[PDB]
């Protein structure tokens, strides 16, 4: 076709774990969906100890925002690298076909911008990330990754082909960081990205992250920033990991319907306790809350969750169901 | 309903890898199934070198026993923490809905007990484990985990919906331990759990287990404690890993039908060589033995199996089938 | 039956990533397929730095060659261990049933040979590897592994049961090496395999590979040895990892149909970005190229890919499709 005859819609992205407004079932024909992201290199405090890294971000956040389109829409991304940044960046969409996912076409020095268009031909949730030749893992593990959801035009379907509709959606980006350590086990500090590079590579080559966090920091999805729901609500949690395997688990719940490797033409796995999202993948889990209270949402390597950071909370409001669970005899000395 | 109108059945658990008597197809309506477990903190020798750890157990074993119920039964667990123990414990069932899987309702100091009830609303094999706030991975990686199987009321079914009936069942719990090491690489020893805690955390944060074992120790499922079967028998092996990924493989056999992430509403994967059970999950594999002899059942990271401990044996009796395999020319010099 | 009444066919194997000529749909009844492999212990340079290891190979290559048969063919392997080698070797086929996959029947000292026959009763791609009692992971992680493909007699089928036919096939064997390091982080060197053994075990027990490579070396599948295809061609990539999990990804493409755990009686997963092949498994991915240019095929732990070696290239020829992807505004300063 002539792409110029298609409707265009502009989307202003929002900060994770929230997701820009969209419709599950497409209310228009195929569209060109316009997004803009501005790269920001910035200092970020990643843990309760105050460890501060030089993060590389799309749009100021770790992860980058979730983009949402429908199958056979076109994604048109304006990517801006302001002259206040120091490094070369680009973008690779796992949703796209050709040119290293767009990375070969989007190399931007500080002070430059570019616009890429691609057709979103496959439905699912997909990773996107920076990937500059020769320095790929350093950019990705400095936070330069996010996800895109390409919904089927008729929305999500269960294992029998009936509709699944979510009431709320959240995006959890999980980030493995590799802060260099000295012989004593202390975090080392660096004056410029160039001076950091070799020790960053050495730290990555240990294959042992120092931190594994949701939404950019230890505890980011707790307290006043806990996720929320009500009993009876249907929630979709999109979860990505651009570099390393993870295994999400909702403590006190389940994944009712899970696309662990994130691709919606496949039937979901039912009734999961824990699911494996391979590094370089996004997955999606759908759950209907049945009990109120605090839930922990974790990577179920519990060391990764509770010592390294990969844990957040839901706060769920509503009625307690004593048929589903009850204390028969509360803890006591007999 | 009124739960008080339902039948009650008490189950005395048995030590892994054996499993308490049960029926695959439910011969009664929904029931309240009563279990009791007594927590035991004890010294355990985990390897041939005589390395001794302070283990934390449900019912005296690593793993804890396998509980077996049917879908929409109620599980009523009396959990006892005798005053001979030192630590606070609780229990989180991945099978249950609400209150952190029961963990928020079951916190017991030494000298206390509690009774929890939950409805087993989802069929599958599931992990259970201790999870005291602030110290979760330490308890789990000290051995405080097991599994529960919630059978469909009409038993297991193949990928076409026809019945699969097992003749024997075994439960293999795989445990990653993190014994702290000094600069020389020697295992460190500790006088109290409190004095152990920080070094236990440091050792866990390496993400590198020192030992990975079946049934609590290197070689536990070998020799006089090898698993057994006969040619033609259908065997279900339930396998759990509460904290870390594993990849079971029967050396010389297959998983004919595998629920790698353990949930029986999904069709099984057929003809598997090796399957991935994510950390925080239980899985189940069904196989019909076709040849006699010794089999090794391993985690197929072969370093994990043969150097760190994650290997056991089957001893299978019966007829050799020369059509399936034969030596044509035995090893010789020509 | 009488196996002596069946047709015999001899196959001369070829070096990975290429695959010996075969037919997808079986043009004969069941056959005895005769293969010969000669073990070669040899020095191999594995990285750009010139690190040289003592490799243990089937047929001179890492990985060993891909064998291809059809379901219910018999595989008859003549395994030769020349007297120029030093070690004991054998072979375990994950495709086979009994005797530790053949390992109990194929133990050959230098100067010996043996012939094994087995019936290939399950369709799929499977690992084979050396497995001498007491020294299994050392042989496997020194390169002594490959794969066998057992095709359904009516070829591959999609998720709806319609035929999938590949135009080209490649075999990517991914190898984790554990070169021992000293306190400084330098690779240690050894005079005999016996003198190497304990430090090889210590290095393996770190669970941290020093190198992770395709086809035996960093960069082996690049440059003049890049994989090739044309736009519109259907390509099957068989990928094995005998010891450790991997997560393949075609940068700029997808897995249109993926058997991540490699067994063809199961429906494929569709539209994958990245898939998890557990250690001890072979998997297979089918893709139809839609854009020309350079693609990177990687393990999507990007540290493993770009720092440790697990990356190769496709060079694809043909027409660029501007509907699928285009640069709208090339990188520039505004
Ligand atoms: O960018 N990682 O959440
Ligand atoms: O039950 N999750 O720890
Ligand atoms: O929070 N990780 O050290
Ligand atoms: O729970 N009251 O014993
Ligand atoms: O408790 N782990 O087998
Ligand atoms: O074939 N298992 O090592
Ligand atoms: O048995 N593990 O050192
Ligand atoms: O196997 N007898 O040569
Ligand atoms: O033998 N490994 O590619
Ligand atoms: O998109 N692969 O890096
Ligand atoms: O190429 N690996 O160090
Ligand atoms: O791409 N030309 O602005
Ligand atoms: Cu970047
Ligand atoms: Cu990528
Ligand atoms: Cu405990
Ligand atoms: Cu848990
Ligand atoms: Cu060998
Ligand atoms: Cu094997």
């Amino acid at each position: 076709v002539d792409i110029s005859t298609l409707p265009r819609v502009k989307v202003d992205l929002v900060k994770p774990p929230f997701v820009h407004a969209h419709d599950q079932v497409a209310k228009t024909g195929p569209r060109v969906v316009e997004f803009t992201m501005t790269i920001e290199e910035k200092k970020l405090v990643i843990d309760r100890e105050g460890t501060e890294i030089h993060a590389m971000t799309f749009n100021g956040s770790v992860p980058g925002p979730l983009m949402v389109v429908h199958e056979n829409d076109y994604v048109e991304l304006r990517l801006i690298n302001p002259d206040t940044n120091t490094l070369l960046h680009n973008i690779d969409f796992h949703a796209a076909t050709g040119a290293l996912g767009g990375g070969a076409l989007t190399q931007v020095n500080p002070g430059e911008e570019t616009t890429l268009r691609f057709k979103a031909t496959k439905p699912g949730v997909f990773v996107y990330h920076c990937a500059p030749e020769g320095m790929v893992p350093w950019h990705v593990t400095s936070g330069m990754n996010g996800a895109i959801m390409v919904l089927p035009r008729d929305g999500l379907k269960d294992e029998k082909g009936q509709p699944l509709t979510y009431d709320k959606i959240y995006y959890v980006g999980e980030q493995d960081f590799y802060v260099p350590k000295d012989e004593a086990g202390n975090y080392k500090k660096y004056e410029t990205p160039g001076e950091a590079y070799e020790d960053a590579v050495k730290a990555m080559r240990t294959l042992t992250p120092t931190h594994i966090v949701f939404n950019g920091a230890v505890g980011a999805l707790t307290g006043d920033h806990a996720l929320t729901a009500a009993v009876g609500e249907r929630v979709l949690v999109v979860h990505s990991q651009a570099n390393r395997d993870t295994r999400p688990h909702l403590i006190g719940g389940h994944g009712d319907y899970v696309w662990a490797t994130g691709k919606f033409r496949n039937p979901p796995d039912l009734d999961q306790e824990t699911w494996l999202i391979p590094g370089g993948t996004a997955g999606a889990a759908f759950y209907t809350f049945r009990q109120p209270g605090v839930y922990a949402y974790v990577n179920h390597n519990l060391i990764e969750a509770f010592e390294l950071g990969a844990a957040g909370h839901f706060k769920v409001t509503g009625e307690w169901n004593d048929d589903l669970m009850t204390s028969v005899v509360k803890p006591a000395s007999m």
